[PDB]
């Protein structure tokens, strides 16, 4: 229980900080040329949410999995002086002290 409140707060943070628009819905592969071939794993804030909610984590190792495939993924596809990447840098950097101060 204790792992996945803290889940919550993150989350909740990530959700509503200013860096976060490239990462609140799933890319659209049909707007994005290129998106589908390259990200095998997609993975975005409010997939995060709908399983968070359901309760899919077992863990807070699992939810930390998949905020870092969001900004692995983004890295992935995004040069990093990009509009899209200079905002997943500063996502994952919050992402990172903010878990390190839980754990
Ligand atoms: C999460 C991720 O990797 N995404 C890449 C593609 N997305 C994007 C949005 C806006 C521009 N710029 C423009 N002028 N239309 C470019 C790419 C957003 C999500
Ligand atoms: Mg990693």
């Amino acid at each position: 229980h204790s792992d996945l409140t803290f889940c919550e707060i993150i989350l909740m943070e990530m959700e509503s900080h200013d860096a976060a628009w490239p990462f609140l819905e799933p890319v659209n592969p049909r707007l994005v040329s290129g998106y589908r071939r390259i990200i095998k794993n997609p993975m975005d804030f409010s997939t995060m949410r709908e399983r968070l909610l359901r309760g899919g984590y077992t863990s807070s190792e699992e939810f930390a999995a998949d905020a870092l495939l969001v900004f692995d993924n983004c890295q992935t596809f995004n040069e990093d002086d990009s509009e899209v990447g200079k905002a997943g840098h500063i996502m994952r950097r919050f992402f990172e002290s903010r878990w390190e101060e839980f754990y």
